[PDB]
């Protein structure tokens, strides 16, 4: 009853996945029946997760992918507000779509991060050691028996770093919540781990969370459709 997928085993470019998304989130704006709506979001979304995918692994000419990854979060974020999981007459096709939505949600937020992540043991050392050494405009020392000072790059690497910082922190909060969300449909989501083995957190590379998004939505579109 259930057929796995056979995957197109080429690696086109950026552009050509950039289009077919375009095409499927086209086809979804048009549609009126939410759910249907949704599954080609998320679709659209797949197929913009392999865009960027392709930008960084494109051999010969690589450009960068972190706004595709985060149009495309924010994207998913738009498609999860459809279909509310937590309605009341919410069908297991809802809850299915939405976990699959946050595993991609909370994995692009992780490589959002891991793009930039090399900036952040630098700025935690020098952050951490310059956050003890603020200490100013209010109290002066007191020997015994408000407001703070910092310096202009220390703030806008307190900046940055907070941007790079959140990534994973949203990246954990949408992972724990699609495992949470994933035993009220347990059977479902075993059957897909089973075939596609499980994703990883920090390990799964996006083409594994490609294929396995685009199974669940198979079986999501053969239960409804």
């Amino acid at each position: 009853r259930r057929t796995k997928l056979v995957f197109d085993d080429r690696n086109y470019s950026a552009d050509h996945y950039l289009q077919e998304a375009k095409k499927l989130k086209h086809n979804a704006d048009a549609l009126s029946d939410r759910f249907e709506k949704a599954v080609y979001y998320l679709d659209a979304v797949v197929s913009f997760i392999e865009c960027g995918n392709a930008l960084e692994k494109n051999a010969q000419e690589s450009k960068s992918p972190f706004p595709m990854y985060s149009e495309t979060v924010d994207l998913i974020k738009y498609t999860m507000k459809l279909k509310n999981y937590l309605a009341p007459d919410a069908t297991a096709a809802d809850k299915r779509l939405t976990v699959l939505c946050l595993r991609c949600e909370s994995l692009l937020y992780l490589r959002l991060f891991k793009l930039k992540k090399e900036n952040a043991l630098k700025y935690s050392k020098t952050l951490t050691e310059h956050l003890k050494n603020s200490y100013n405009n209010s109290q002066a020392p007191s020997p015994g028996l408000s407001s703070v000072t910092i310096p202009q790059k220390i703030h806008q690497m307190a900046a940055s770093y907070v941007q790079v910082t959140s990534n994973f922190l949203y990246a954990t909060e949408i992972w724990d919540q699609a495992e949470q969300l994933s035993k009220e449909q347990k059977e479902f989501f075993a059957e897909l781990d089973k075939v596609m083995g499980p994703l990883i957190f920090n390990a799964s590379i996006m083409t594994d969370l490609v294929r396995y998004t685009r199974q669940g939505l198979h079986w999501l579109r053969q239960d409804a459709k």
